[PDB]
């Protein structure tokens, strides 16, 4: 439990990444970094995690990513890779095991097109934070439904359980972390008129990788409570 | 000249793409679609162009891309690919000739990270359109310089003429179309304190692919004049 505690302002910069492992600079409740962690787990990649206190960042972390954002991968050769979708594609290419992206140029482009379709959803988390009452909440639900109908159309067209076929693949993991938090946001009704999307969510929760990393509603709310209180302890909720 | 004229509202949907060619739905002055055209030319890919009148779109074009945006690739097998960066990566993978993206997972990720670094520049075209006087213009220049300093740092770190090395590669073509329009926007002073970036621009203009597709300042201004007048003839400036 204690080894997961975040590194913040004044922490010593970590040592080199050992041969045979890759490191991810992450935060336990960041959906972008969850993408990378899903991919690490799905591909069976040996790794270490350093959590970053994003409310109280170490100065040395800007040497890992000049933008100060997680996720960041660092390997034994000293190479640094950031931007969540880039870290995921890098891992899929650089490591053996289950290929998460198809080899076919067209089918890979399709996955990336679905990812572009999804692009408005992460910024609706900001809309969620700024929603203060029942009227804001009604409008927010409508904003989520609008985006979710687009994803429903993809699953209708394909007639598969997942966004890349009948097997879980990269695209599913790239979109999953925002769906993971719907119940905690009280936005689970927004999939009510998207039945294929609703079944997709149930199938995702049964995926061994997703299940291994899933954070409970209570933990989501614990984190959120502290994060909106602007606590430097938010990132270490539950330790 | 006349074959380049755009298809608009009421035009007949085009026939199938012939075997041996790929089609791009484009517009002659769209920088996103210029990315794809640069890649088609650089890789020596046989193709046909259908220009879309973006101020007066054919209803059938939404069957090619539900979002109604260029570029869109359509091949002889009926597959449709859109989103400019996706069309480019697709072409690099699907076709023979010069590989524009490196094979190495890390160096490919680096190109994509530079692309993410560039992400604010296309939206500064909107800032440009909304700039109405000399005070707005001063602020606009400062906004461009801020982004350009980030790219200057990439070239300083690498000590190469281009963003992916000493040879032109995918990343250069992905960012080029916005730099092509700097002189016409009267923003060429914004590279004055970024000397490596300024030399990059001069080297790009000498690239045979870039040179083959480059549009003159006068044509840029012709298009812009008509586009801001909201003309349905803007897209066909010069015919
Ligand atoms: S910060 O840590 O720099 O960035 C950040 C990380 C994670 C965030 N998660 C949420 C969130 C968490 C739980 C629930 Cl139920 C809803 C939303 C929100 C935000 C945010 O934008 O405030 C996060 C920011
Ligand atoms: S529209 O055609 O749907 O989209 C579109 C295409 C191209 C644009 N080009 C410019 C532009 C052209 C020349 C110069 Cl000097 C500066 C800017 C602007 C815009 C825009 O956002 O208005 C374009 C829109």
């Amino acid at each position: 439990g204690e080894s997961a505690r975040s590194l913040g302002k004044g922490s010593a910069p970590p040592g080199p990444v050992p041969e045979g492992s890759i490191r991810i600079y992450s935060m336990r409740f960041c959906p972008f970094a969850e993408r990378t962690r899903l991919v690490l787990k799905a591909k069976g990649i040996r790794h270490e995690v350093i959590n970053i206190n994003l409310k109280n960042k170490p100065e040395w972390f800007f040497k890992k990513n000049p933008f100060g954002l997680v996720p960041v991968l660092e390997n034994s050769q000293g190479q640094l890779i950031y931007e969540s979708a880039i870290t995921c594609e890098y891992l899929d290419e650089a490591y053996p095991g289950k290929k998460l992206l198809p080899d076919d140029p067209y089918e890979k482009a399709c996955q990336k097109m679905i990812l572009e379709l999804f692009s408005k959803v992460p910024s609706l988390v900001g809309s969620f934070i700024r929603s203060q009452n029942k009227e804001d909440y009604a409008g927010l639900k409508e904003e989520f439904r609008k985006e979710f109908t687009k994803l429903e159309e993809v699953l209708t067209n394909k007639k598969t359980t997942f966004f890349g076929g009948n097997s879980i693949s990269m695209i599913d993991y790239l979109i999953w972390p925002w769906f993971e938090r719907l119940e905690a946001m009280k936005l689970n009704e927004c999939v009510d008129h998207t039945p294929k999307l609703k079944l997709w969510m149930a199938a995702m929760k049964e995926d061994p990788t997703v299940s291994a990393l899933l954070t409970s509603e209570k933990d989501w709310q614990g984190f959120l409570e502290l994060y909106l209180q602007n606590s430097p302890e938010a990132c270490d909720y539950g330790l």
